[PDB]
């Protein structure tokens, strides 16, 4: 409408979003000022796994906002405790450290990994190393961005943060070689998101962990995108039956209603933080907690993890039928799916918009398919057919 | 009410909070499970300038929570535009770049300064420098933490981000000496919060700004805590009639209801960012925007800036009547006040809790006094009497 001109007037150009304006949203559907409905196949990059404005989650926001929304970390809220306990049980880890955004939580992992390496592993001072994977995405803060293997995210941002090593994704021998006695941690996505939903070979996560165990290196899993039922299991590590040394959670942790993230690990790792060493102003505020608790209850109570598992499977099977040379591969776990093409994907993304489906290309060749895990069978079937009309 | 037993079990040790639990907050008053009411003289570290749960801000939370809360930055929202505009008009700057937390907005500033130093100033590649001040608090993320002059926030956190230089605070000469042709920016708090509410000499900011203009160095003011009426003026720079090359805002920008922050500068500075170079999932979401817009409307409509200026001057005057050699100085602007002692301040903070006032000392010997800007004259008078009983 005129919202775009107004945005272009005072708006920093760090983004170049589609000319579409969303003014309403519920479940998997979104609406513009004119009233055109679209189905969300992006799930806000997996933040709205419970659908847009889930009533139980919205009512949580509304209820906590009637009590208190911000107690400085100087004092206790009456929601942080319960939230800790719910996340601690879900991750089967001893302590939980709340932050606001994914990057913050990743940054927290950087700090946690390093001090552990020094205080506990007794690695040479200032000599700690962190293995990361190529084509990863962990955030935009200086610590996180220093990890990217995309020089566009790193161009002219001054001296980057030292002590980072990058290896090919899904490569066990690369990992083995990169490890030195100064290696603090190995941080990777169970499934690389922005990299094109590329799934590592089967059991790799179980093999990667065993390597890190032997070398006394922390195995840190970034599940901000893949965690919480997205991939058909509570965590994407569950596919290889792996319990990582530290979970990093975010996005869907707050149902897309409130930004809340966290690092979860046992007291031998997190315990390295003494009072005053780390934190933030909003991290673990009662509004985020109450909303997160509700978002996690929706997950289990409505069995969205299993709902994702089964429907995701069905759709991948339905998609693998579409006969065309253009389609290099259909891959995915649960409702975390990607379609790779030997052509660019943007044109077909435009064709899908015109039909009422919203999704965004990552890596050009691949089309994202990540609807809310609450999506009905009918709506999923209606979606499959629109995709078939365009890709056939 | 033993919520703490629950927090200790699964909680990380980066915070050692007072044993008190807040289950309800409204205006300047907070309340524990038992029913005991306290006055918040901390304002959640200056985030609830508008008081706890201001009805018009909670009202904006609900209205927007019935439309849409998270649209990926892959699409427009109908709240971002109007918010940009309201912040551009307030800062009198050409473009705005939204984030979620202060640390994020600072990290954004870091990336901006460097890219501008390379792209515009044409400094030598990967040799860009940034000047900061001793005892600064700019955040917890790796970039912000790298700026700290406190070794406890930096202990065992691996190789720190290079390209950061530290000078004394309020030292015009130090600044002059520290600037080289590779210096990108100079980032400072118009008043250092955590360092003990220490104000720089009068006109120091105006002089520093000039030193910066003549050296083509960005004058970046971190107003995350001092900004938005806290110090009796819309911005703390306004005391020296200074317009910085860039503002960094946060905390109260969202009225303590939703974490939102931003970097404000003209296009010759933020124009540096082309699409895809920066961003964040929740940064600039419609929910934070709707809430921030209400937060700013409350500030001006209720004239909290002036209400802070007048009550702040009155209180400082009153506190200076208290005769005790213990008191080294009483200093402040608006309601951003600190009382320095020659003894440790913690004991007197405890006495105050028992008197119904909540604050936390900083720099050991400084008692923070910073109640919400909505505090009524009566309640401020009552507060003074309690403080007088403790410090006399």
């Amino acid at each position: 409408k005129d919202i775009i001109e107004l945005t272009d007037t005072y708006g920093a150009n760090n983004y170049h979003p589609l000319p579409i304006v969303i003014s309403k949203a519920e479940g998997v559907w979104v609406e513009d000022p004119e009233g055109n409905r679209y189905m969300d196949l992006l799930s806000a990059y997996s933040a709205v796994n419970q659908g847009h404005r889930h009533p139980k989650i919205i009512n949580a926001l509304i209820d906590q906002a009637n009590r208190v929304t911000l107690t400085s970390r100087a004092f206790h809220s009456d929601q942080l405790g319960p939230w800790y306990e719910k996340v601690a049980k879900l991750t089967n880890k001893e302590m939980v450290l709340p932050m606001n955004t994914g990057a913050e939580a990743v940054e927290t992992a950087i700090k946690t990994a390093r001090r552990w390496a020094y205080d506990v592993k007794k690695v040479e001072a200032n000599r700690a190393e962190i293995i990361v994977c190529e084509d990863n995405f962990h955030g935009r803060t200086m610590g996180a961005v220093s990890m990217s293997s995309n020089e566009e995210y790193k161009r002219g941002f001054g001296p980057m943060l030292p002590g980072i090593i990058v290896i090919p994704y899904g490569d066990l021998e690369a990992l083995k070689a990169a490890i030195t006695p100064n290696t603090a941690a190995f941080i990777l996505e169970p499934i690389q998101g922005e990299a094109g939903i590329n799934i590592p070979p089967a059991g790799f996560l179980k093999e990667a962990l065993e390597v890190c165990k032997k070398e006394n290196v922390l195995f840190v899993a970034d599940e901000i995108q893949t965690g919480l039922g997205r991939t058909g299991k509570v965590f994407a590590c569950d596919w290889d039956n792996v319990t990582p040394d530290m979970y990093i959670l975010g996005k869907a942790l707050g149902g897309g209603v409130f930004p809340i993230s966290c690092a979860a690990a046992n007291r031998d790792i997190l315990g390295v933080f003494e009072p005053g060493s780390h934190g933030s102003t909003f991290g673990g505020n009662p509004l985020a907690c109450a909303v997160s608790i509700a978002a996690l209850e929706v997950l289990e109570e409505e069995k969205l993890t299993e709902r994702s598992l089964q429907l995701g499977e069905k759709l991948v099977g339905q998609l693998k039928e579409i006969d065309n040379p253009m389609i290099t591969e259909v891959r995915g776990k649960g409702l975390f799916i990607g379609i790779e093409l030997n052509e660019p994907a943007r044109p077909y993304c435009e064709q899908l918009k015109a039909a009422g489906l919203l999704c965004k290309e990552t890596h050009e060749n691949v089309i994202r398919i990540a609807p809310p895990l609450v999506i009905s069978e009918e709506d999923l079937e209606w979606a499959f057919q629109k995709i078939k009309a365009v890709l056939s």
